[PDB]
């Protein structure tokens, strides 16, 4: 429950980010991060700059101070993991502002749904251990054994849920404070469901639901625009492959330590490590991202913008771009 200090957040307001465009396809967050000894707060201050920029939170009567304190309140919910970290929600909600802006999805969504889409980004993954759903089931941990009794195998999404409603409970880091009856519902509700539809078991089917809602002339409203929210914050959580061939190759090698990590766990459990998991198959790099990309990022990114989403072209022509050069890592090996 604990209130952020002046200190805290002169900290962050102190950074300049001199050389780069937090709005551009190609911002690079490792050179952010390796421009400066304070890192944390660099890439606090690239949420803050983002949030200000698109003009929303002053519509919604969230002041400067409240939208540093929330981000703040985040920021302390993140542990230190190879990829799970605070990097990766400043990353998503940075992608999610260029799918916006730069590929027009904000012509789809009102403003309160782009203000909620740029702040669910921010707690969609909190408190992240760098284990997934399958560890804390087949271990029966006890998180796992409360998920299994309660009827929602949703592991970690509802306990992130579960701490961005405590973070929003204070009116001092509330960005929603402004709203109230229909408009403060909405933004819970839908920041909520956006979080629970990023558990990847679900994958297929959300894909599918919007897909149909898109070629559904006489779709509900409500509906499609709460689908478009899903699946811009799914789009968001699996858009390395979308980025510059050397921004996509860092968050490989931070996601495969994050899962050798798991693995390591799991033969200390006697518990079953798939391969990709396992440090002692020592599996290519260039091999793993072609695979993600044939069966998980091209036919949901190309699927996406032929229903619907345009704008995003360039989605497709990057991880086409970055598949023809991991094969010529595979040619020269
Ligand atoms: C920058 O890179 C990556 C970024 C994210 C991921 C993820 N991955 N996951 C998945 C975990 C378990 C796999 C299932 C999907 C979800 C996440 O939750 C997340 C964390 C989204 C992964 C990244 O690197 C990838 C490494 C090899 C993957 O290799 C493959 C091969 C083949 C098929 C495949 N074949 N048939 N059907 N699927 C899938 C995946
Ligand atoms: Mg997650
Ligand atoms: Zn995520």
């Amino acid at each position: 429950v604990t209130a952020i200090t002046k200190v805290e957040r002169e900290a962050v307001l102190v950074c300049e980010l001199p050389s780069f465009d937090v709005t551009d396809v190609e911002f690079d967050l490792f050179r952010a991060r390796e421009s400066t000894d304070k890192p944390l707060d660099v890439a606090a201050a690239i949420a803050y700059r983002l949030l200000l920029g698109s003009g929303l939170p002053q519509k919604f009567g969230c002041s400067d101070e409240v939208l540093l304190n929330f981000i703040l309140q985040c920021r302390k919910k993140y542990r230190n993991v190879p990829y799970h970290n605070f990097y990766h929600v400043v990353d998503v909600c940075q992608t999610i502002h260029t799918f916006l802006y730069r590929g027009n999805v904000y012509e789809k969504l009102t403003e309160l749904e782009c203000f909620v889409l740029l702040i669910t980004a921010l707690v969609h993954d909190l408190d992240h251990m760098g284990l997934n759903n399958s560890f804390y089931l087949k271990t029966e941990s006890p998180l796992g054994i409360l998920s299994s009794a309660s009827g929602n195998t949703s592991v970690l999404e509802v306990h992130h849920c579960n701490l961005a409603v405590e973070i929003l409970s204070d009116p001092e880091s509330d960005v929603f404070d402004g709203l109230e009856g229909a408009e403060r519902t909405l933004a819970f509700r839908s920041m909520i469901d956006c979080v629970l539809a990023t558990d990847m078991a679900k994958h297929g089917s959300a894909l599918e639901a919007f897909l149909a809602s898109a070629a559904d002339q006489s779709s509900d409203e409500a509906a499609f625009h709460r689908m478009t929210m899903e699946i811009i914050l799914k789009a968001g959580d699996i858009s390395n492959v979308t980025k510059p061939f050397d921004i996509s190759r860092q968050w490989a090698m931070a996601v495969t330590e994050e899962f050798y990590r798991q693995g390591d766990m799991e033969k200390e459990r006697g518990v079953e490590v798939l391969p990709m998991f396992d440090r002692s198959k020592n599996m290519e790099l260039a091999k793993g991202q072609i695979g993600f990309i044939d069966f998980v990022a091209a036919p949901f990114f190309q699927k996406i913008v032929d229903a619907c989403l345009q704008g995003m072209q360039w989605t497709v022509d990057r991880i086409k771009s970055n598949r023809a050069q991991w094969e010529r890592v595979l040619e020269t090996r």
